Protein backbone atom coordinates (compact mmCIF):
# COMPACT_ATOMS: atom_id res chain seq x y z
CA UNK A 1 0.00 0.00 0.00
CA UNK A 2 2.03 3.38 -1.18
CA UNK A 3 1.61 6.52 0.32
CA UNK A 4 1.12 8.51 -2.96
CA UNK A 5 0.41 12.23 -4.04
CA UNK A 6 1.37 15.11 -6.41
CA UNK A 7 4.40 17.50 -5.52
CA UNK A 8 5.95 20.40 -7.18
CA UNK A 9 9.39 19.76 -8.44
CA UNK A 10 11.63 22.19 -6.27
CA UNK A 11 15.47 23.19 -7.20
CA UNK A 12 17.92 24.86 -5.23
CA UNK A 13 18.40 27.86 -7.83
CA UNK A 14 21.44 27.57 -10.02
CA UNK A 15 21.94 24.11 -9.03
CA UNK A 16 21.55 20.96 -11.72
CA UNK A 17 19.72 19.10 -9.00
CA UNK A 18 15.96 18.82 -8.01
CA UNK A 19 13.72 17.20 -5.67
CA UNK A 20 10.06 17.13 -4.04
CA UNK A 21 9.28 18.11 -0.49
CA UNK A 22 7.41 15.27 1.50
CA UNK A 23 3.99 16.66 2.17
CA UNK A 24 3.61 14.58 5.07
CA UNK A 25 5.25 14.22 9.03
CA UNK A 26 7.58 11.62 7.72
CA UNK A 27 9.11 11.20 12.07
CA UNK A 28 5.67 9.81 12.78
CA UNK A 29 4.41 7.81 9.81
CA UNK A 30 8.14 6.20 9.28
CA UNK A 31 10.19 6.44 11.88
CA UNK A 32 13.32 8.55 12.67
CA UNK A 33 16.65 9.14 10.83
CA UNK A 34 16.72 9.01 6.93
CA UNK A 35 14.20 6.46 5.58
CA UNK A 36 15.09 4.48 2.12
CA UNK A 37 12.22 4.50 0.17
CA UNK A 38 10.72 2.19 -3.85
CA UNK A 39 10.06 5.77 -5.01
CA UNK A 40 7.91 6.08 -8.40
CA UNK A 41 7.36 9.96 -10.23
CA UNK A 42 5.09 9.49 -12.70
CA UNK A 43 5.21 6.10 -12.52
CA UNK A 44 9.28 5.69 -12.81
CA UNK A 45 10.81 3.89 -10.44
CA UNK A 46 13.18 4.81 -8.03
CA UNK A 47 14.84 3.36 -5.00
CA UNK A 48 16.92 6.45 -2.46
CA UNK A 49 16.16 8.28 0.50
CA UNK A 50 13.80 10.56 2.17
CA UNK A 51 16.48 13.20 4.25
CA UNK A 52 15.64 15.44 6.71
CA UNK A 53 16.46 18.95 6.22
CA UNK A 54 15.93 21.23 8.88
CA UNK A 55 13.03 19.48 11.10
CA UNK A 56 10.59 19.08 10.09
CA UNK A 57 11.53 19.42 6.35
CA UNK A 58 11.68 16.15 4.14
CA UNK A 59 12.65 15.78 0.74
CA UNK A 60 13.52 12.95 -1.85
CA UNK A 61 16.07 14.08 -4.54
CA UNK A 62 14.75 13.69 -8.33
CA UNK A 63 17.27 12.35 -10.73
CA UNK A 64 18.25 14.58 -14.21
CA UNK A 65 18.20 11.23 -15.56
CA UNK A 66 14.87 10.68 -14.44
CA UNK A 67 13.15 14.12 -14.79
CA UNK A 68 14.60 13.34 -18.69
CA UNK A 69 12.48 10.05 -18.97
CA UNK A 70 9.30 11.64 -17.61
CA UNK A 71 9.72 15.05 -19.26
CA UNK A 72 9.49 17.34 -16.28
CA UNK A 73 11.36 20.00 -14.79
CA UNK A 74 11.06 21.95 -11.81
CA UNK A 75 8.13 24.22 -11.12
CA UNK A 76 6.06 20.87 -12.77
CA UNK A 77 3.93 18.84 -10.90
CA UNK A 78 4.73 15.06 -10.40
CA UNK A 79 2.63 12.23 -8.94
CA UNK A 80 5.01 10.81 -6.37
CA UNK A 81 4.27 6.93 -4.21
CA UNK A 82 6.65 6.09 -1.70
CA UNK A 83 7.08 2.65 0.08
CA UNK A 84 9.07 1.98 2.48
CA UNK A 85 12.53 -0.22 2.50
CL1 LIG B 1 1.08 14.62 8.52
CL1 LIG C 1 18.59 12.40 6.96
Amino acid sequence: SPIEFDAIIRQVPDMDAAYVEIPFDVKTVYGKGRVRVNATFDGYPYTGYIVRMGLPCHILGLRQDIRRAIGKQPGDSVYVTLLPL
